[PDB]
DNA sequence: ATTGCCGAAGACGAAAAAA
DNA sequence: TTTTTTTCGTCTTCGGCAAT
């Protein structure tokens, strides 16, 4: 065994990571399937990509392929080339006819696109990384069917929950990691499975010794790593627009653009603005305009926001979700009570300061309550400390850590924000210049949204436009 | 307390229409 | 032939509801 060095990664990785990215790669060079189920916060993408970078050095990597959810695609866009600008990639989702496969070191798809093309299927993969396995459990599945019958050099399963505690999905993520290793579906379900769980020790203990050295897990709250971490860890969450609000949105964006021509001066500005504001509401919920059922079908963000709430409560975590529209605040508060069956206090301006300070007493001191939800804009005094997982439903600060100390988030326990954004509307494109730049993009941008109400049409139309 | 056979719903593509 | 919006269809988990 050695620690290797990140090769030419566009980042500083922390020592857990330096040690599960060497152990990663040891032993794949060793030829054997490896399992990182590190918590999600820990950066498990980051690691293989430290990995893909060497193997590539090797000349290892072309042409590897990683297996994603749909929700994270982006994720790996993102990670892959900031990380590692030097590692050649392409997206096999649409107009995968005018991709070719071998003139790519990795090759990013979906569970769903594998169960629909043979090209896959044929090659000759130098790595295989199915990123969150738990979409395999079930080896009855055609997915499992599908991904066995993948030919790879080397494999690493990704998931973000522990395997060595569910029998039943542990399986098909071993055996596809190392063939064999238990036998079959059914032989292994009956020498460990039905034994194990019809209360046996002997039967784990030895399962356990069998598998324990392809898996690699650490929480966050692990010694070696509580204090390396940074207190504070922000990912961005994609979202996707439902048909309805994709009808509103696109609906709203074309329909500025036949009066914006008419009108200008102060009215330009006003009416740009209403428009924005519309569109901000429409992304949020459909609801906030039309009215109508709740529900959590009805938007993308809320779709995502349960997904997250469900693994964040898998580990007691206490979250707090943001959102500028006090009428958001009651729709989030009312899904998630009734849908989770729990209590959820709701923060906003109106109340008294002796109701707000009646609410965080019920956050931070009653063991069941698990989330609160603020709909409020800073300049008060919210003591949140004891949140470590944050929720930023929209964009609803004043373009930060002098914003988040308002409310105390850092301070008193490692914390991860979750930031929405809905992909290809104006939430998306609105960072796409926030990052553009903090040198000429940032003065006066800090002037409220006021900087768009005077962009230009043509340029308004890319920004606030519903790209694909 | 386990299986197992609907129905139902949701998530994702892809074919099918059509300003 | 294009390009965009709708509808269609497959895979898969899960909530009953009977039945051992």
């Amino acid at each position: 065994f050695q620690l290797l060095e990140p090769y030419n990664i566009k980042a500083n990785l922390r020592p857990y990571q330096i040690k599960g990215f060497s152990w990663m790669r040891f032993m794949n060079k060793l030829g054997f399937g490896i399992c990182l189920a590190d918590d999600m916060g820990l950066g498990k993408t980051l690691q293989t990509i430290a990995v893909f970078s060497d193997a590539k050095k090797e000349n290892e990597l072309t042409p590897s392929l990683v297996i994603c959810p749909l929700s994270v695609l982006k994720n790996w866009e993102e990670e892959l080339s900031k990380f590692a600008p030097h590692l050649r990639f392409a997206v096999f989702h649409e107009d995968r006819s005018k991709i070719k496969l071998e003139d790519y070191d990795i090759i990013l798809t979906t569970y769903a696109v594998l169960l629909r093309d043979t090209r896959l299927k044929e090659v000759e993969w130098k790595y295989i990384v199915i990123d969150e396995a738990q979409n395999i459990k079930n080896p009855q599945t055609k997915i499992f069917k599908a991904v066995k019958e993948l030919k790879s050099k080397y494999r690493i399963a990704l998931t973000g929950t522990p395997i060595e505690n569910k029998v039943d999905d542990l399986w098909s993520i071993m055996t596809f990691l190392n063939p064999g290793l238990l036998g079959s579906y059914s032989e292994f379900k009956s020498k460990f499975a039905t034994p194990i769980k019809k209360g046996d020790n002997m039967a784990k203990e030895e399962l356990k010794a069998i598998i324990s050295p392809f898996i690699l897990r650490r929480t966050k709250y692990d010694k070696a790593i509580i204090n390396d971490l940074p207190d504070k860890i922000e990912t961005n969450v994609y979202c996707n627009l439902t048909p309805e609000q994709a009808a509103m949105y696109k609906a709203e964006v074309e329909n500025l653009f036949n009066n914006i021509d008419s009108v200008t001066g102060i009215k330009r500005k006003g009416m740009i603005l209403s428009t924005l504001l519309k569109l901000k509401q429409i992304v949020d919920h459909p609801a906030l305009l039309k009215g109508g059922e709740q529900s959590v079908r009805r938007s993308g963000k809320m779709i995502r926001t349960m997904e997250i709430i469900e693994e964040a409560l898998d580990e007691g975590d206490k979250i707090a979700i943001f959102t500028q529209f006090v009428d958001m605040g009651k729709i989030i508060r009312n899904i998630i009570e009734k849908e989770l069956n729990t209590e959820v206090p709701f923060l906003y301006g109106e109340l008294s300061k002796k109701e707000r300070d009646d609410i965080i007493s019920k956050f931070q001191n009653n063991p069941s309550v698990k989330f609160i939800v603020l709909s409020v804009k800073a300049g008060f005094g919210i003591n949140l400390t004891s949140a470590n997982r944050v929720i930023h439903f929209d964009r609803w600060w004043n373009p930060d850590q002098a914003t988040d100390r308002v409310y105390r988030i850092g301070q008193t326990r490692n914390v991860i924000v979750h930031k929405l954004i809905s992909v290809g509307t104006l939430e998306e494109k609105i960072d796409q210049l926030l990052a553009f730049k903090r040198s000429l993009f940032k003065d006066i941008i800090s002037s409220g949204d006021s900087w768009i109400t005077e962009l230009s049409t043509e340029e308004l139309r890319k920004v606030i436009e519903l790209s694909v």
